[PDB]
Formats: structure tokens, sequence, C-alpha cells
């Protein structure tokens, strides 16, 4: 095993290239820049620009989705169920990515714009909506179950 | 340099040990928790808790501490992310080179981030760059080498 500062160097680099090379977008968010590309490929949706805020990935049928991802250690960490900050609610439906400790997926779930609506909470010190990623969120009868179809793509 | 496939690998792996060890906590913030690590650790500090916003790390004397991070490879790398809040104490910002080594780390009271920074009306929020000028005085503390002791 190596030390953490060169982890730190060896994961930028790998995803400073993968960056380069067009498959990824940011270098800055390694859950959610995984999460693009495990919902790109399971979909073949089209990746938006850097500059598209509202959503990350548009489905060749239209749908305008927005990756929300999280590592996750312990299924029963309530507090690690919380997503980043969602600042724009200009979409069709959400994918939440919850991985593992091994960076592979353990739960997906496609949520319609208006279940992640109900679930949000305003805060103004980030100028946007928290959610958290519930067993009841995931499990809700209008929420669509990815786990297995984005384990079949990679992660 | 090597395959596309190879790099999925090698950063999936050396994500997943960072994670094994604490450092790396959501995984989207990796420089950040580092910093963060660096900052708790230099200090005997506790970290926040969720609720806590404000600020990211509490030292033993009672300060409260706001940590802000960026990985220098040219102002435009200097930029700091936007802080919405000053219900805190001091700042502590940490430059670190492309191998993750501290280059620059500084201790900057409330006030003086207050006087650096500017409000932004499209971010609705304040943008602080670390600046040399930041950086050197202005009752700002070098906390370069304290950083890369803890290393
Ligand atoms: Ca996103
Ligand atoms: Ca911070």
């Amino acid at each position: 095993n190596l030390t953490t500062r060169e982890l730190l160097a060896v994961s930028r680099a790998s995803l400073r290239e993968l960056k380069r090379r067009g498959v990824i977008r940011s270098g800055n968010a390694p859950a959610g820049d995984y999460a693009e590309l495990l919902v790109q490929r399971a979909t073949d949706g089209e990746l938006a620009n850097a500059s598209q805020k509202s959503w990350d990935i548009r489905t060749t049928e239209g749908d305008r989705l927005q990756v929300k991802a999280r590592v996750i250690t312990d299924e029963h960490a309530n507090g690690e169920r919380q997503l980043s900050t969602i600042r724009s609610w200009d979409f069709d439906a959400a994918v939440i990515v919850l991985f593992d400790d091994n960076f592979r997926v353990w739960r997906a779930a496609r949520v319609p714009a208006a279940i992640m609506k109900e679930a949000a909470y305003y805060s103004q010190h980030v100028r946007g909506y928290t959610v958290y990623a519930k067993d009841a969120l995931l499990n809700h009868s209008e929420v669509e179950d990815w786990t297995e179809q984005l384990r079949s793509v990679e992660q």
C-alpha cells in the first residue's frame, strides 16, 4: 500500500487523462464522474456540455437526467444518504447512484423530478436543495430500480 | 499513457483505498477531505457535524475554521469556493501541488477574508482569491510547514 498523498495524486492523474480523452467531464468529483459514465453506458445517452448546469445526460428519447452520486460506507448510516446540493429543478428525473467502499454500484434509482422536490429541503447557506437517498425514496412506487442495469455496465 | 480501461481500474482502486482509510467521505471532494484531515491533525480539532455549514473544524481552544483548498498546477487557480456564511473565526487556505504535497497554507482571520472577498450577484455569495498578497502578512499566519509536518 502507498501513502495517502500518493493515492490522491494517482487518482487525480488518472482522472485528468480520462477527462482529456472525453470519457468524463470533470476531474473534481470522482463519484459523480463515475456515475455519469455508468448512466451514459446504460442508456447510450449524450453527455451535457460542461456549461449545462440543469442536467447531465440526455437520453435519445429526450429525458433529461440529473445524476447525483455518493459513496456509502454503511447502509444504516442515515447521515450518509445525504446527496450533494441541487440548485436547479429543470430536468425530468434524477438518477441516484450509491457506491459501496469498492466504488461499485450498491443501489441506483431513477426518481422523477416531482418526487425529488417532494423530498428536498432548501438551504440558504448553499443556495440549493438537499435530498436524502433514504430507502423510502429508493423504493417509492414511482421510482425505477436501476441497480442491476448499472451493475451490468461496469461497477 | 495507458489504456482507458486500465485508468478506470487505476483510479477506482486508489479511491477504494483512500476510502477504506477514512481519508475520503462522500467521494466527490478528495482534495477538500485531505485538507480537512491535515488541518484536523495539525490541531486536535473536532470535525463539524452535518448541520454546521459555516465551518469545518473547531480547534481545542475554540476557533472555528472554514477550510478552502485547491490543487495548484495564474490567478484563475487561486480562486476559492463560494463563501455564503461569515459565522466562523478564521479560514485555512491549503494549496497543494499535483503530488498533493502542501505548497502554501495560511490562516486568515474572518476580518481579512471579508476585506478580501467581493460579493457576486449571480452566485449570491462571496468569492476569495488566494493571491500572494493575502498569503503574505495582512496579519495572516503561515501554516505551510505545520501542515507539511502532520503529512
Ligand atoms: Ca450532477
Ligand atoms: Ca470547506
